């Protein structure tokens, strides 16, 4: 026939495109088994809090010793077995695509899936996209060892497939794992057009294989809000300057708290997992006396957008939240920072709307329509990926009408986070740990 | 207090004048969207003396669409021969410093010649004459204002190619994703040139939503959902578009030389094969208004179950024929929009087969018309991430964001397997090959 000898004349891209369909199945399993392990521990922690609900001094202790032993175990697997399994994964699947950081598929996966569950099920303010990309990247290398595929354009197209299979299966946004790994993250490499179709395959087969088990489950349920009038759109630029100034100060604070939480222990392992037990048990203690300033962050985004918080409470879920967010990502725990910054951005958003209601009453603006244009304005001024933050809150909130103010608060964030000495958060951590690798080598 | 502004004297001038290309395109993309709509109603206003004498008075739909046809085939073939086609080849070829930009010649013939032979009833889109009008205003503000450099005429030109693409679709994301990333995807834009495309797109969608307010250009509404047990049906639709990718690409690069033989470059014979294509699709604008038409007139009709299967092999056979005649001749009109209303006809022709072959799926026929809309665009132009968000901004169906990647994948993968270049880099490669042959 004709298709017989034609489908084998190249045989190199047809194998690495089928290998991107066995990665997205494997990461899509590892994104829904990691999700059903973090939704079970939170359904077992609160099932033990309300069981023996008699003595209130016993309530705070059992909310502490049930999150300390998940933090004393979550920090234990990281800084003993696989020390690159700390923090997010995006600083470690950026140098690994740049051929600077090695990928240990046999070591990150038994740590990021198990020890990354205790620092997520323990009530800490960490994202479930960090421990899904770094599992996904360390799965896209696993299929090049069990199948023994070789090459320099074959290791970089499956390491970016699983890195896109971890972001498009932890947020259920198949246009935010494609728009991040290809274009916005590493804005100097291009992924010539056989390496994008292996990102497209590993996102399709990692959202289909994610929506099979995690079906009829809402992750963001803000509803359908109003629209942004054209005499209101200049108030989204001042929201950009607020986020664009707070961006590089928050970007310096996480890199500044890594000089304090690394200087309290000195380097010892027994001083480190007990520091995690006193910082991952506090966020399991704060999740019972004030549940807004804890958790993964996806609990208050349909709440703060509804405007049920007052202005006196909206500072409390920003002052006692950015202190708590800096104490779980910059403290060396396995966990991302998008879902913290997707809730740290929606608090400052709706705190700008309730100011704009009383200050400008003639505009008739909704107090929560800045909380949809506030989520994708803090990770566009710290990570500096503005087109991801627009097409991450579109697949979650499903609000098409705020497509023009999302760029006004997206441009205004990323313009002041470059003028005022800014730096990308997911490109200044990798450039910082590479200096320590150049220090212990010499 | 003082160093923060004088150090940013020059690099901020491409961030303030990027709001001038944004503003002046939004005032020239709504004087274009109204001029293409004012000239349409004057044709239908003169067709009220036709229903009594339909054989003899049929020429009113034919001659009045041919006088306006020879006003766009004459301003282009005499005053500015680089404003023919779709413009985006002559903008991409000018973003690499290979093609010259004549803003003193393109703008008086892409807005005047691009209004007659786009508002006369052609089968062209209104973003080809909006990107190149946008990609000349970004050169208009650079010659009349005292600024220069190597990254200044590649940023104001690259925020003009995005201010026109975002003010011709009401899509503030399909103009950003095309120019920076999807068009020529081996070039890296500077971080001050990406955030100057953002100011051009924002202040052009603002100057478009002020005039054309509370009106959606695609009114499909909210369609049904796509279950996970029928998602392979949006892949065989991609394979059918993937073979039709380099076949429609070979036809439009074949009929450009096939139509070139009938006049041979003589100016008085261009407009006779240019007036007989405007007069044909003006007569087709009264006999069967789904055969002709510049795109969006038949997209809300041929999606929510109106046309039968016996008619959708006529709005695809006789529409491809009048698409390869209106754009491959040399009219001032883009092809980015008449591939939306051509992949949604074959897309809904695949939807009315799957509902007949698979009764167990409970599939609406219309959910294959949104996936097929950004499929032929992702097969012949091969920008598979603009054509997903472009249909997302207009048709507003966020439920079908997973099938639009699958039909987006299969249309850009099988087109790469059989062998096919992007369309806006293949017409440019023929023009740059014709440039070296004309001087020798």
């Amino acid at each position: 026939q004709l298709i017989r000898q034609l489908l084998e004349r190249d045989k190199t891209p047809l194998a690495i495109l089928f290998m991107a369909a066995v990665v997205g199945t494997l990461v899509g399993l590892a994104a829904v088994a990691f999700d059903k392990g973090v939704a079970w521990l939170q359904n077992q922690r609160m099932g033990a809090l309300v069981h023996t609900a008699d003595n209130y001094p016993l309530l705070l202790t059992v909310a502490f010793l049930c999150s300390a032993v998940l933090a004393m175990f979550g920090y234990f697997l990281v800084r003993k077995y696989a020390p690159e399994a700390g923090g997010s994964g995006i600083p470690e699947i950026e140098g690994a695509l740049e051929d600077q950081r090695p990928v240990r598929w046999w070591r990150v996966l038994p740590v990021k899936f198990f020890g990354g569950l205790g620092t997520l099920g323990g009530g800490m303010v960490l994202g479930r996209e960090g421990p899904t990309v770094q599992i996904g990247g360390n799965i896209g290398r696993m299929v090049l060892d069990i199948f023994r595929l070789k090459g320099d354009e074959a290791r970089h197209t499956l390491l970016a497939t699983g890195a896109a299979a971890g972001l498009a299966a932890a947020f259920n946004a198949p246009l935010a794992g494609i728009l991040f790994i290809i274009y916005e993250m590493r804005p100097q490499f291009r992924y010539t057009l056989i390496s994008i179709k292996a990102v497209f395959i590993g996102v399709i087969m990692s959202t289909i294989m994610y929506r099979i088990f995690n079906h009829e489950v809402a992750l963001i349920d803000v509803g359908k809000l109003s629209d942004a009038p054209l005499n209101t759109l200049w108030l989204y630029l001042i929201l950009g300057i607020i986020f664009g100034i707070f961006g590089p100060i928050f970007n310096k604070w996480v890199l500044g708290m890594q000089d304090l939480l690394h200087r309290v222990h000195g380097g010892n392992i027994t001083k480190w997992v007990l520091m995690g037990g006193a910082i991952g048990g506090l966020c399991g203690l704060l999740g019972f006396v004030a549940p807004a300033t804890s958790g993964g962050g996806f609990n208050l985004i349909p709440i703060a957008t509804a405007g049920n918080f007052s202005m006196g409470m909206l500072v409390f879920i920003f002052v006692a939240r950015v202190i708590t967010t800096l104490l779980c990502f910059s403290s060396g725990a396995p966990g991302g920072i998008f879902a913290p910054m997707l809730a740290l951005g929606t608090v400052l958003g709706t705190a700008f709307g309730m100011v704009a209601v009383e200050l400008f009453p003639q505009y008739h603006l909704e107090a929560g329509t800045f909380a949809i244009a506030g989520m994708g304005a803090l990770l566009a001024a710290s990570i500096r990926a503005p087109l991801t933050g627009i097409i991450l809150v579109l697949e979650m909130t499903d609000n098409y009408q705020l497509i023009l103010p999302m760029i006004i608060t997206g441009l205004g964030a990323t313009l002041l986070a470059q003028f005022t000495g800014g730096k990308p958060l997911y490109s200044a951590i990798l450039a910082r740990t590479l200096a320590k690798q150049e220090a212990e080598q010499l």
